[PDB]
């Protein structure tokens, strides 16, 4: 093991933890993909955390700092303010592929509007923290999941990312609240007259039911988009790519059985991830 070796490890350890469905797809590109998705995960991963975990504005900023320093200098020696064993890897992904930087810009944005959390209006908020928050993301990956990098593949990758998170949204309303935030928007939650506090209290009912389940639907809807132009991706992503999108659409199906609960985290067990693997690979 190098020493460039040990810091994508890390990058694949932060992933693991943190996104185990993603981690448990990912992780049979290529080798030379898969560390790069690592590390721009692990980026992405510590930019979220350092509101959402640490509501650490300073640090988010030291990361900011740190991936220009990089964007500038892509090969000078960064003593990184920030977790030097991400920066190290993305510094040496951006040396062998483009990155978007100012995807990473607006994640980092988006996620410090977080910070001071107010409620979206309408859904075009939301659609518009999904790219903010995934979107971008996909944008970052895009140079690593196709040999085409044109606005078609981005276009894919963008609702790709965004559809992911809407899920990811989907399953985090109770704990979101517990956290003082609700991501459906004013518009939909008036219109469908819910009211998540007063839901987290006495249980779901026919009318949270029904808003969930509209946003579920676009989710839905849109993850079939993506999985129509699945081909804009290169052949050792596709499958891969289609399996990330499996599981987090398996994801919504939990919420479902467990009668859509705000007061646990619903998961894909691993037993159900080697499943839908198998189901997938008959067609590849
Ligand atoms: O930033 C997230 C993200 C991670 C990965 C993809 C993705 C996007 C496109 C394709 C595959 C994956 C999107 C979003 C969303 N949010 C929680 C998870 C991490 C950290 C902040
Ligand atoms: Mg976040
Ligand atoms: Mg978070
Ligand atoms: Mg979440």
């Amino acid at each position: 093991m190098t020493m460039m070796d040990m810091n994508f490890k890390y990058c694949h350890k932060i992933m693991k933890k943190h996104s185990k469905s993603f981690s448990y797809a990912f992780d049979l590109l290529p080798e030379d993909q898969r560390k790069a998705v690592w590390a721009i995960y692990a980026v992405c991963r510590k930019i979220d955390d350092s509101i959402d975990v640490y509501g650490d504005i300073q640090f988010l900023n030291q990361i900011k700092e740190d991936i220009q320093s990089i964007e500038k200098y892509p090969y000078e020696y960064h003593h990184f303010q920030s977790d030097r064993r991400i920066m190290m890897a993305l510094q040496h992904v951006a040396q062998h592929k483009n990155i978007a930087f100012q995807s990473f810009y607006n994640l980092i944005d988006t996620v410090y509007k977080d910070q001071h959390f107010t409620m979206f209006e309408t859904d075009a908020e939301l659609f518009g923290y999904c790219y903010g928050v995934a979107g971008t993301v996909g944008e970052v990956l895009t140079p690593i999941l196709s040999d085409h990098e044109t606005h078609q593949t981005y276009d894919v990758a963008r609702r790709l990312g965004e559809s992911l998170q809407l899920i990811n949204i989907l399953r985090d309303v109770g704990e979101d609240f517990e956290n003082e935030r609700i991501y459906f928007s004013k518009q939909r939650l008036k219109q469908y007259e819910v009211d998540i506090a007063e839901v987290y209290q006495n249980g779901v009912n026919n009318h949270y039911i029904d808003l969930w389940e509209y946003y579920a639907a676009i989710a839905e809807k849109d993850f079939r988009d993506v999985m129509d132009q699945i081909k804009v991706f290169s052949i050792e992503a596709q499958p891969i790519i289609e399996l990330a999108a499996r599981i987090y659409i398996e994801i919504l199906d939990e919420v479902r059985q467990a009668n859509y609960t705000l007061h646990e985290r619903v998961f894909v067990e691993k037993r159900k991830k080697a499943k839908l693997f198998h189901e997938i690979n008959s067609k590849y």
